[PDB]
């Protein structure tokens, strides 16, 4: 009669909360999805061993098209858990799944976990200054999406930071790197000439948030474009004008050049 | 010899991540602050019991003025943890504490935890659509804060949602309710008359996120301003233009007026 949406957190199997773990262990059935995002610091095997339950992985179609006949039926007469990377309901499509549960007469509860949305606080950038978020998508064939560029423009002109999720081919487990994202943005800039993203733009790269050893780097595109930030996942941020406290953190903790203290504040 | 900033999460002691718990259990000294937010589902005793360590609680003055005199000295020869509600670096000024650690020759690590900043996904509003955030502060003396009103205006004009953290006076055990936040906003509206926040404005209230049964309500100010949303903490959200699926969730899960389903594209 109960369905639990449980977040797995940022990077590895220990990023789930104690609450989520204890509840998952008590569930008769445990499902999971790894298409909205991946848990790069662990494996399905390690997650299963921690929970002590067999985990049935669901594809995007299994969920978007058949959630009500795969998961809900069991949730009707058993306690069922649905695991997702990060924080449940951050992925735009998950919220609606609670409506499906209601429609099927199944109770649902949400057990939160750390999300990259809040984890960016580790970059020293004030969370309240983050504006609208966007995803940098690989251009395919004759399709060259560029809306994320406009998101940066609108945020930055209002002095706000822009969190940029990078493209990922879930099932294929291949991530877009911050370097590729910077290359694409420079391409988009050369096409729109909005003076939004250039070699002189200050950016921040956050890699493997959740890990004890994440890579946090800040600097100008011209210097970071070919830098090695380590293994995925990568997150790219284009900050707006900086409060001196943010700039000093980027310098002391993210190795940013002293130049940002006079150019970006 | 290390300093760990470890988040405890949204509501109770089990909102800590497994990673955070396992690390905290092995620290030599554990400090904490409980003035940045309210964890309404636990007690210091219960947290101490879970971690198996004695927790020294610090006040805002202890941290802001003497972090380097109370915590850092021990971190030089021992494994020390500093615990905070929610995520340690979200809507706090704790990030700067890492600079103090650096200058004192102490390496620091951050362990994230569920944050209200991302937990708002449970309202059904798309997280990427949230713009700049703000805090509704209690007026004091002849000083009556109003910036949060301009934030709402700016975000709304772009069709973005606005997350409003509500004030807290931990030492006086005063926690601003969504009702009090709405009353203050109506006063600012009369003062500025920008048509930003009125009785017909749609708002969303989220109380005690993290608990298994948080209060999630959506409706017009005129109808919710006197509604009892239960015990604190409370967060107030002023949505921008809604997507049809956001409206559906607000109606189905947050009991919003069925008339909002009819969006004005
Ligand atoms: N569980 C919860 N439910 C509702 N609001 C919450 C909340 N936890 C925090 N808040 C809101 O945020 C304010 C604290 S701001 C500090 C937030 C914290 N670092 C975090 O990551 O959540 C509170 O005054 C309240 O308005």
């Amino acid at each position: 009669m109960v369905l639990y949406f449980i977040g797995l957190g940022l990077y590895d199997e220990r990023d789930i909360t104690v609450k989520g773990l204890e509840i998952a262990k008590k569930c008769d059935y445990v499902f999971a999805e790894f298409y909205t995002s991946l848990m790069a610091g662990t494996t399905l095997g390690r997650i299963q061993k921690l929970i002590g339950k067999e985990i049935r992985v669901l594809s995007r179609e299994d969920v978007e098209l058949n959630f009500e006949n795969i998961v809900l039926p069991l949730a009707k007469e058993n306690d069922v858990a649905f695991l997702t990377p990060g924080d449940p309901l951050v992925a735009t499509t998950h919220a609606e799944l609670r409506i499906r549960a209601k429609r099927a007469g199944v109770e649902s509860y949400v057990i939160h976990a750390p999300s990259i949305y809040s984890a960016v606080g580790i970059t020293g950038l004030h969370i309240y200054k983050f504006g609208k978020s966007a995803t940098v998508a690989y251009p395919r064939g004759n399709w060259f999406p560029t809306s994320y560029y406009d998101v940066i423009k609108e945020n930055a002109e209002r002095g706000l930071h822009t969190l940029l999720f990078l493209d990922i081919k879930a099932e294929k487990r291949m991530y877009m790197t911050a370097n590729e994202a910077m290359e694409l943005l420079l391409k988009v800039e050369d096409m729109k000439k909005g003076g939004v993203f250039t070699d002189d733009t200050l950016v921040v790269v956050l890699a493997r948030a959740g890990s004890l050893n994440p890579t946090i780097r800040a600097g100008y595109v011209k210097d970071l474009i070919r830098e090695d930030f380590g293994d995925p996942p990568h997150i790219l941020i284009v900050p707006g004008k900086l409060h001196i406290v943010e700039a000093e953190y980027l310098v002391e903790i993210a190795g940013a050049p002293r130049e940002i203290l006079r150019v970006n504040v």
